[PDB]
């Protein structure tokens, strides 16, 4: 049962699970998968169902949309011991908007959207930081900035 | 005070808005002891585009009018709030100007003590991130990364 003393010592370091006390922690890396991907393989795809943000241990991640005419527009290259997919919870879209491929070898953590939520609902912290995250995405919204309520 | 005439007199109005309604007792308490209720003739500014940002207001009676500048924004209804948003940006002045276009009654609250409220407020904290989600919600082609 080792495993999860090493798992909670790299997470903890990580600023999304950081302000998680280490009961919390370990509830979230319960209901974790563990992804293995060959380089090449997806993580997910644009337009399928976005439940679950991922932790890369290991390898290389890169995330695109594809266009009609074939290209990529590529949004991040993701390197290891970063997370990914995590703003998916904070939009009200159901589907990934952009696909995600390794591009070596890779391992991850899959949490689930809805048990990283549940913790939130009891770490104000946690919450407290996400808000002062969401709202940094928010306000390079300050040229057309439309209203000033919420 | 003691009586606590003033949270007394307004908690029932306030906790008819979802900025003030999660609110605990104390922590109402709290925020009040900071805010104000102000009278604004027709066409006098609650506050000025370029202003520091230290207050949120709730408009009770009357008509606010909130427009920017030029190198056109919100009419505030009755019963709303507005400049909540100035607590969740990183700008600390005012980004546009709020105006009475009528003889105006409004709530003036504290960002400060309203802030350190919602430090100790989860379901406030959570309701704010849901809000923020529908802002966020933008981004339509025009998202350019899935990490926070």
């Amino acid at each position: 049962m080792e495993f999860q003393r090493v798992h909670q010592q790299l997470l903890q370091s990580h600023h999304l699970f950081e302000p998680l006390s280490p009961v919390q922690l370990q509830e979230l890396l319960a209901s974790s998968d563990l992804v293995n991907l060959d380089k090449g393989a997806y993580v997910f795809r644009q337009g399928e169902p976005a439940h679950a943000f991922y932790y890369l241990i290991s390898g290389c991640v890169k995330i695109y949309r594809l266009t009609p005419e074939g290209q990529e527009k590529i949004l991040e290259v993701t390197n290891e011991r970063n997370t990914f997919a995590e703003a998916m919870m904070f939009m009200d879209t159901p589907n990934y908007v952009a696909t995600a491929q390794a591009v070596v070898p890779s391992q991850l953590f899959r949490f689930s959207n809805k048990a990283y939520l549940r913790q939130l609902q009891d770490n104000t912290p946690l919450a407290l930081a996400l808000l002062a995250k969401l709202s940094t995405r928010l306000h390079q919204r300050i040229d057309e900035i439309e209203t000033l309520s919420l």
